[PDB]
């Protein structure tokens, strides 16, 4: 052919020279392919007479705008139809497709058509697989849209569509085998009578959709259900309706745990993701000993922080920069203890029934608040420890200047900046950067998205760098203090001892947790979720609880101040 290459009865028309369908193409051609054609409008009945045609492929039809009626008319052997890259194709003739008994595959992608093509006249005898995707212009599905597509079972691949609403009885009169509606961001709800008059679907794929709830009827024949990333699907229909449901791919491990409990009751379905120790359905704490110790630890931490703050504020002596740092550390410890007490209360309230309230707790504002509070407390404590270590190092190594030219105003400004940074970090999970609902302890373990993983890695790196800097400063201060060439003061020795104790406690509390978090972030979890929860419950608040006794209570001045206050 002059305009299209011919080989084994296959015509491959390409280039811009193809402004219209050539009428000279042999009627016996088996496959016709149009790539990067300049055709704007497809003439009606263009493919008429192509009895031997088996497959039709249209791609890169940027200039294509309209398809005339009866184009795909009276094709006995036409089994596969492919349309792609037809961005300008906004209008499709309703009667374009008709009389296709042997139709088996119909792929339409990258099309600007705002309405689904009318395939009622297809009347395909064999199974027809519909593959409609990248149809942003399509927003609604009319009733009986797929009616008359084919007599046998048909698979409707409608993923990557802009469908926002679905009318009742949309699939009525259709033998839906598998449905692929995933990637429908605008899909918010599905009518109950959507499947009325239809068969199946056997397999449903609603992953990455905003469907609030599934239809209460028509799912009896659903064998497989896919709802990955379907956050809006907080609650699913009763297991009784899904009798045929054999496999499930949801996005809420709590729902899978509830189904497992129902399976045990039935005994007295492969559902993923399976429950795990990160989000237990029995109890958040799990171990009775850990739950009992948690309340005591939280109470002790809160009492110690309150006592330290009261003593520091009521002290008659002048409030030094170290006093402000100790007050900030006590406030951070009190916040951590409050978060721990809230977690313990939540665990105790739902004892033996966490599974029922697991969804509410994880999705509730309480979990987000607890996670934000824990993150803010940890950031504030780290910043305060780093600032105290830096001030001590400047005072010791720069004995010429009291604190390397440091005053109360500078310390207050540094504390304010650290508090602002901690608040910003704690607000990140609330702003969609990762999520605290991924764990029952409200920890921001969500790293599925690149942004959340990057934020977690950055936080871990910052914590590690701060710890390393603090350790180096402490080592330098200790070396300087013991140097015989420098006459270290007794107050300097006491400050060094207190700083060493605080640094040792912080390192003991943080190093294991930091290492575990780093390992987990790299997709190499070296510890189970149950062990990690216990470690975070015990080690993390242990440092905060020991901070008062290590820093202030052990100090002679603090003891004297407490004794004076007690005399009042």
């Amino acid at each position: 052919h002059r305009i299209c290459h011919c080989s084994n009865r296959v015509f491959l028309c390409q280039e811009s020279k193809v402004t219209e369908i050539p009428s000279d193409l042999p009627r016996n051609a088996i496959e016709l392919r149009f790539v990067l054609t300049k055709l704007r409008v497809i003439q009606k009945g263009a493919f008429s007479g192509f009895g031997d045609l088996e497959k039709i492929e249209i791609s890169q039809n940027d200039v294509l705008e309209v398809i005339e009626a009866d184009v795909f008319s009276n094709l006995p052997k036409l089994h596969e139809i492919r349309i792609e890259k037809a961005n300008n194709l906004l209008y499709i003739n309703p009667e374009a497709f008709q009389n296709l008994p042997n139709l088996q595959y119909l792929l339409i992608s990258n099309t600007g058509i705002k309405h689904l093509p009318d395939v009622h006249k297809i009347h395909s005898l064999q199974k027809v697989l519909l593959d409609i995707q990248d149809n942003i212009n399509i927003h609604t599905i009319e009733r009986n849209s797929f009616v008359g597509l084919s007599f046998e079972s048909v698979i409707l691949w409608l993923n990557k569509n802009g469908i926002q609403e679905i009318h009742n009885c949309a699939f009525n009169g259709t033998q839906l085998d598998e449905l692929n509606l995933s990637d429908n961001n605008n899909l918010e709800e599905l009518p109950n009578d959507v499947f009325h008059g239809a068969s199946g679907p056997v397999i449903l794929d609603i992953s990455r959709t905003r469907i609030h709830s599934l239809p209460s009827y028509g799912l009896e024949n659903l064998k497989k259900l896919r709802a990955r990333s379907t956050y809006n699907l907080k609650k699913l229909p009763t297991l009784e309706k899904l009798v045929a449901l054999m496999e499930a791919s949801l996005t809420y491990p709590s729902h899978c745990c509830a189904f497992a409990n129902w399976r045990r009751q039935i005994s007295e379905v492969t559902c993923s993701p399976k429950p795990d120790a990160f989000n237990p359905c029995e109890d958040i704490m799990g171990y009775n000993i850990l739950r009992v110790l948690i309340w005591f630890i939280s109470i002790l931490a809160i009492t110690g922080n309150i006592i330290v703050l009261v003593i520091l504020t009521t002290s008659q002596y002048k409030l030094t920069v170290p006093r402000f740092l100790m007050c900030n550390l006590a406030f951070a410890d009190l916040c951590i203890g409050i978060y721990l007490l809230l977690i313990a209360s939540v665990d105790i309230h739902t004892k033996s029934q966490y599974h029922n309230y697991a969804i509410d707790w994880q999705t509730g504002a309480g979990c987000d608040a607890a996670g934000f509070f824990t993150v803010f407390a940890s950031e504030l404590s780290v910043y305060t420890l780093t600032a105290i270590t830096l001030e001590r190092w400047h005072t010791i190594t720069h004995a010429m200047q009291l604190d390397c030219k440091v005053q109360l105003r500078h310390a207050a400004s540094v504390m304010v900046m650290g508090w602002i940074f901690a608040f910003a970090a704690a607000l990140f999970p609330i702003f969609g950067i990762s999520s605290y609902m991924k764990v029952s302890i409200c920890l921001p373990m969500d790293i599925d998205s690149p942004l959340s993983q990057l934020y977690v890695m950055s936080l871990l790196v910052l914590n590690v760098l701060a710890f390393v800097v603090i350790c180096g400063c402490y080592i330098h201060i200790y070396l300087t203090v013991r140097n015989p060439n420098i006459v270290s003061s007794s107050s300097d020795t006491r400050i060094a001892k207190r700083m060493a104790m605080l640094i040792f406690t912080d390192f003991l509390c943080m190093a294991p947790i930091s290492f575990f978090a780093i390992s987990a972030s790299l997709k190499v979890p070296l510890i189970t979720v149950s062990k990690a929860k216990i470690l975070l419950v015990l080690f993390h608040p242990i440092n905060s609880c020991a901070n008062p006794f290590l820093y202030a209570i052990f100090t002679k001045n603090f003891r004297r101040d407490f004794f004076i206050l007690l005399s009042k």
